[PDB]
């Protein structure tokens, strides 16, 4: 029971994706090392209400208690914006922002790495955004959305890494989540053959070493169940007749807003 999004619908979306984008552009000076993930939440939160006079769709879905999950290293999801959590040199750092502006969702998230990369991290991040921008490059009417799934997983695994059976991306619009589920692997079970006008997200989480995953003892914070680092990036977008519009972009992001695949 996938919504078809109106006119009028996408247009809001747009205006909450780029909300949603915004307090990810808004964050990145405050990312140094020596800051708080409390901290961080104290910023994005503030903004989202003041200036963009927005919601947090975080705050309180299933008892969330912040503004926004933030996750470090070996984190994979969910984790808490605590105020004696403090940034080191290395660290890489995924923020997820979900808004609600005018009844629909914008929902996105990024990592950012703390002072000098290293290596390992630089890398685990870049192949995990390549992994969304190459699934990004196959929306379009009449895809399946298991082909989608399906190239991730290989893409991520030629690397020497796993995806996250746990999560998907998801239907999203008036509602967070919303059909279709977006797996970022391959299932008998996925046929979904996607259509102008269906909004969802794409944000496959990647893990260094094994794809097992362990929540802790807080009922939130999601880890590697081998410590192994972790990393996500997540857009929403619009299918449209020829491919897709992305409407959580960023001025750092580096595939093109609007995807066509028309002659
Ligand atoms: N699936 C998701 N994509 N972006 C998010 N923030 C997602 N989920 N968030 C969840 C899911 C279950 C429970 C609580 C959350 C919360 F609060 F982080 F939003
Ligand atoms: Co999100
Ligand atoms: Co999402
Ligand atoms: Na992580």
């Amino acid at each position: 029971a996938i919504s078809i999004k109106t006119p009028e619908d996408i247009e809001k979306m747009r205006v909450a994706g780029r909300l949603a984008a915004e307090v990810l552009e808004m964050i990145e000076p405050y990312v140094k090392p020596g800051v708080s993930t409390g901290e961080l939440d104290r910023i994005c939160n503030d903004y989202i209400v003041n200036e963009q006079h927005a919601v947090s769709a975080c705050l309180g879905y299933h008892g969330y208690p912040k503004s926004v999950c933030i996750s470090i290293n070996e984190v994979v999801c969910h984790g808490i914006p605590d105020d004696a959590k403090l940034l080191k040199d290395g660290d890489i750092v995924n923020i997820d922002v979900t808004v609600i502006k005018d009844g629909f969702h914008g929902d996105t998230s990024k990592m950012f790495i703390v002072g000098k990369p290293t290596i390992m991290g630089e890398r685990l991040c870049r192949i995990t955004q390549e992994s969304l921008y190459l699934a990004l490059r196959m929306v379009k009417p009449g895809i399946n959305l298991r082909e989608i799934g399906a190239a991730i997983q290989k893409f991520v695994e030629a690397e020497g890494f796993s995806v996250v059976r746990e999560y998907c991306g998801h239907g999203i619009g008036r509602g967070f989540h919303e059909e279709p589920q977006v797996l970022h692997y391959d299932s008998r079970e996925t046929n979904v053959v996607l259509k102008p006008g269906m909004t969802f997200t794409i944000e496959p989480m990647v893990n260094a070493g094994k794809k097992e995953i362990r929540t802790m003892k807080d009922g939130w914070t999601v880890k590697t169940k081998d410590r192994s680092l972790s990393a996500q990036y997540e857009h929403t977008i619009v299918v449209t007749d020829n491919g897709c519009e992305i409407l959580t972009l960023r001025k750092d992001d580096t595939i093109p807003a609007i995807i066509s695949h028309d002659e």
